[PDB]
DNA sequence: GCAGTCATG
DNA sequence: CAGACGC
């Protein structure tokens, strides 16, 4: 927890913002040796193109700003690093507009943001590896993968970079399965890893999001749900909804993934925030 | 044995 | 919209 660098930067955000929740969420998914999450602290390895280093982010609730510290190897691409922190944390969100449009759904915890990511591909590996297993299990799994294919930091030994598209699309489907996953999955990872490497997987949010999710589901191992969750956490698309998610339909007693799909049009263009809310707001119940 | 989610008709 | 693949 000592400064990892001499440069510090300041990112403003619009209140309200539940940082305690945000960090909780990230800490449950923290890939061991890649990220370190504490009380009001978040660190991780980071590669921006060819540059390498470490970010820490520390929230300052009273001044409503986020404090960012960069390792020296990341200084030349600080502007881009901050952009990743902004998308990781959903800092450009206008909560009044969102919670206004969520009405009653937003009232209980207005400081809910959309937990994003730093690298679209990285989220990709996660969205897959997170399939069919507890948040916690995915984390241990992702730890074993990273440790194997991750690239260590020259100046922060204790830290390792999330595996690149390069070293991962070259992974042996058999070495993957051993870390503790079906073979079919090991291939999805490799197929994804290859998409990124040509350019078939969009690294930023596409213009027609709805049409790019279509394209995604063709990928092996990637169904409607995984493609959705990925657009959300991966492209930080704010108008996305999981009518077929189980925990959701558990709140819509006896309804079709179409009876719901339409109910959630009353929350356009902020369906993603609607989704997040219903999930982490247990006391909520729909309008009959 | 029960679900969850990724596949085809 | 209506079969095959870890608790």
């Amino acid at each position: 927890m000592a400064d990892i660098g001499s440069e510090f930067y300041t990112l403003n955000w619009q209140p309200p913002y539940d940082w305690s929740w945000m960090l909780g969420f990230l800490a449950a998914r923290a890939v061991s040796s890649v990220e370190t999450v504490a009380d009001s602290y978040y660190a991780r390895s980071l590669a921006v193109g060819e540059y390498r280093g470490v970010v820490t982010a520390i929230p300052d609730i009273a001044r409503h700003t986020l404090h960012i510290n960069l390792s020296a190897g990341l200084e030349p691409v600080a502007a881009e690093c901050l952009a990743k922190m902004s998308r990781l944390f959903d800092l450009q969100c206008n909560p009044q507009i969102v919670n206004g449009a969520l009405g009653r759904l937003g009232a209980a915890r207005p400081g809910l943001r959309l937990p994003g990511c730093v690298d679209a591909f990285e989220q990709g590996v996660r969205a897959i590896l997170g399939q069919c297993v507890s948040v916690a299990m995915a984390a241990k799994l992702t730890a074993r993968v990273a440790q194997l294919y991750g690239e260590r930091l020259d100046d922060f030994p204790e830290y390792i970079c999330f595996p690149t598209p390069q070293r991962l699309a070259a992974a042996d489907p058999q070495a993957l399965k051993a870390l503790g996953m079906p073979l079919k999955r090991a291939e999805a990872l490799i197929h994804l890893a290859n998409a990124a490497l040509e350019g078939t997987l969009p690294m930023t949010i596409p213009g027609d999001v709805e049409q790019a999710m279509k394209t995604l589901q063709t990928f092996p191992g990637i169904g409607r749900w995984t493609a959705n969750y990925f657009a959300l956490r991966g492209w930080q698309a704010k108008d996305v909804f999981l009518p077929d998610d189980y925990l959701i339909k558990q709140r819509f007693p006896g309804m079709t993934p179409a009876q719901i799909r339409r109910y959630a049009e009353r929350w356009k263009p902020w369906r993603s925030y609607a989704l997040l809310h219903i999930w982490y707001t247990e006391g909520w119940q729909p309008d009959e």
